[PDB]
């Protein structure tokens, strides 16, 4: 199960977020409960939510592999990603298996992606 | 199918301003081919990844899309099932998905149709 090759733009520190309320917000300010709301005032999207299972080396260097229990019902999902892929992890914010490289790519300070971590997102109905 | 984090398309770009390395700044929409190349001569530690779409099919998965990637400068073959309206940029075209309509109303901004042979890009390191 692989992760699309692309990284979405927006991660560049100094990137600005708009908030489904009208609000503005750095990318590196971005709270938890930034993403809370913002799917409580969207009628398309709500917020899914993925804990982290387990990290493992890929075959494919400087690729992790790590499983997700996703959403209810913890549906069971491994997906190769980046290392320096960010997640935004409930409570602590931006976070990746390597935040050094995560720094020389975006400038953004990630956090160790460790196991248990709830990865959240947004998504749609 | 289920799908994890990093397979969902970023929703949150949806009106977001995009601060390149050049000291910049662009409304998503606004982003230009250019903007990437010039923004990857800043650093000798960045450089323009390539990916090309290889292939472009409907998954077992209804609204999913199974579209296969030539991968980097060794071309590693890549399999992705993304929901249809997953944002791609692309070299000289911008914004595309396999369902433009349907990212344009999520997103909001011009998409083009994703075609085989489209060269989608990113901000890479090393
Ligand atoms: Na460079």
């Amino acid at each position: 199960a692989m992760a699309p090759p692309t990284l979405p733009p927006y991660f560049m520190k100094g990137s600005i977020i708009q908030l489904a309320n009208g609000e503005l917000k750095k990318v590196e300010d971005l709270k938890t409960e930034d993403f809370i709301q913002s799917a409580e005032i969207s009628n398309d999207l709500k917020i899914d939510s993925s804990t982290v299972e387990r990290i493992e080396d890929s075959h494919s260097p400087g690729v992790a592999v790590i499983q997700f229990a996703v959403g209810e019902h913890r549906a069971q999902v491994s997906v190769e990603v980046l290392v320096e892929y960010p997640f935004f992890v409930f409570g602590q914010g931006w976070s990746s298996c390597c935040p050094e490289r995560t720094s020389q790519l975006f400038d953004l300070p990630c956090s160790k992606l460790s196991v248990g971590d709830v990865c959240i997102s947004l998504t749609l109905k």
